[PDB]
């Protein structure tokens, strides 16, 4: 079946911005169950308002604390969230963190936290996926619109996101036996607090006018809102696109 | 104003004692270069590492050696440092380096992630980013990669999703580092005849690949052959200076992008 009936969705950074909405998004479409995982302890709260609209939006929901850099934290949230809710359909990976800065000057610590965040952490949700998710489940990944730019000073930020497209194309192939769609996700650069910490005003004024649909959307980026349909739709009547690194962008970059 | 020989120039390669490093010193050697410093890292190569110096000097050229483990950042930063402190300038740095696992996504340990990104990204990354510190002006920055970048295929994640992040510092760092002249790219051949490929693919793999090229007829073994990428690294530091910020499969035919 493709629909959201009797499936429980497992999201990675579900607590907050896209996360969050997507929690909203499928409980309100339909889902059984919602399971929220968040990082740092600013978060909580917003977590447990997520799990709050899920309940009132109709499905279950509960919260899991991990840091997902290591590869036991990423097995045991998947034990943990198929321990509360019986099975995992639908598992979906926000995770990320961004540095923009110019490559001489990027320290081994800043290299370390961005490839353990971007790419080790996106790496074991994948592994962990194939161990856990059921038969013709879904599998989805974050990564950046910035995959299709050629520019400078993001090269530990477009670098560490790299990865995830090939861990997409080999995870499709070796999943879709079991009937599982693999996919990665690039937005354009989106309103939500991860995108300001790292551009000055002259590059924020850039990116509100660098897509062709920029006067359409609220503030010229891109908008969660118009991110979480293509989410839902991969992961409902679009499981026939797997092994996919796809751009939603307002036409921003291309591939 | 730039010249776009060999003439004058001092090579660093890592990896450079054997396989396609060791022939990528010879060749930049008996092509005019004026000094190479040859990395290697386990003390199995070092005997290569010396040969292939003392080949380096038969073919006009100076020759250093230089031990190293490449996976933190302080080793990069001391094998340019020492490059640096033997030859006094640095003009062409080529990054061989890199592992490669063949295995199912869900049979991959936490082990065996680590040290694969830490072999083929993480010293990719400092390798470039202290290239950008210590080049001279027109120089010249070139990694490996795989042509699996331009594959859909299982079994290698952690080989081609490690390697991948190589085309994006390459695309950041040819425009960081262009304004000084240097050009910046990744080299991707096809599955080649080393004692690198062999051990991580199977019997009925290694027919696959012996046959999967276009050329492969043409080839020694239908592998890539070592001789045949050398050429290309070789335009790429010299006539070839304009094409940067590209990551380019050589292969027979294999895959494409
Ligand atoms: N916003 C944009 O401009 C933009 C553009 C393109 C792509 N993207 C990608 O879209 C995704 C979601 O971004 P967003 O805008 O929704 O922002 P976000 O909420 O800040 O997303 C990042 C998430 O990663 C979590 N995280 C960071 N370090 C972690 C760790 N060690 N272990 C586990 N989780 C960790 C954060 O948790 P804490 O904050 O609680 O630490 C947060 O939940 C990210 O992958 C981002 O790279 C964003
Ligand atoms: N051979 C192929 O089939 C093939 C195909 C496509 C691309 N490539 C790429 O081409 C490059 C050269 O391959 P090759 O065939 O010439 O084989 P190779 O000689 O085995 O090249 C790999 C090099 O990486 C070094 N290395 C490994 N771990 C290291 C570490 N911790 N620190 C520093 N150096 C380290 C190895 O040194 P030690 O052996 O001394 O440890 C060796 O010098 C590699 O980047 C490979 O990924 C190869």
């Amino acid at each position: 079946t493709h629909t959201l009936a009797d499936k429980v969705v497992l999201i990675a950074g579900g607590a907050k911005n896209l996360g969050g909405l997507i929690a909203r998004d499928l409980a309100g479409h339909g889902a059984k169950a919602v399971a929220i995982h968040y990082n740092s302890a600013a978060s909580q709260a917003q977590a447990e308002e997520t799990a709050a609209a899920v309940r009132a939006a109709g499905a279950e929901a509960a919260t899991f604390q991990a840091d997902l850099t290591t590869a036991a934290a990423v097995e045991k949230l998947f034990d943990d969230a198929k321990q509360r809710f019986g099975k995992i359909d639908i598992a979906i990976n926000t995770v990320g963190k961004v540095l923009k800065k110019p490559f001489t000057e990027i320290s081994e610590a800043e290299y370390d936290e961005m490839f353990a965040v971007n790419s080790k952490s996106a790496f074991f949700f994948i592994k962990e996926a194939g161990r856990h998710l059921e038969d013709h489940g879904k599998l989805v990944t974050l990564v950046t619109s910035l995959l299709g730019a050629f520019t400078p000073f993001y090269a530990a930020y477009e670098g560490s996101k790299a990865p995830v497209e090939h861990f997409t194309r080999a995870a499709s192939k070796e999943y879709g036996a079991r009937g599982i769609s693999v996919t990665a996700v690039g937005p354009g650069p989106m309103d939500t607090p991860f995108f300001y910490p790292a551009e000055g005003a002259d590059a924020v004024a850039y990116h509100k006018t660098a897509a062709a649909l920029s006067p359409f959307s609220k503030t010229g980026l891109t908008d969660i809102e118009d991110v979480v349909p293509f989410i839902r739709h991969l992961v409902t009547d679009g499981w026939w696109i797997t092994g996919q690194t796809i751009l939603i962008n307002g036409g921003y970059t291309t591939k």
